């Protein structure tokens, strides 16, 4: 959603949602783990609740540091 060529390459790559094991969709608001990778917003949430690590890059997004409910 692109790249367009211009210009890949860094934060906000997207791919298929991987928590939903399904393509992303123009359905609701979306959100990236500050690792880099984008997901559905609702997914980044329920994922954080279960896996405190990025699903793709596999690592803890950081040690930090919200709470929260
Ligand atoms: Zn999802
Ligand atoms: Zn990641």
């Amino acid at each position: 959603m692109k790249q367009d060529g211009e210009e890949g390459t860094e934060e906000d790559t997207e791919e298929k949602c991987t928590i939903c094991l399904s393509i992303l969709e123009e359905g609701e608001d979306v959100r990236r783990l500050p690792c880099m990778h984008l997901f559905h917003q609702v997914c980044v949430d329920q994922w954080l609740i279960t896996n405190k690590k990025c699903p793709i890059c596999r690592v803890d997004i950081e040690a930090q540091l919200p709470s929260e409910s």
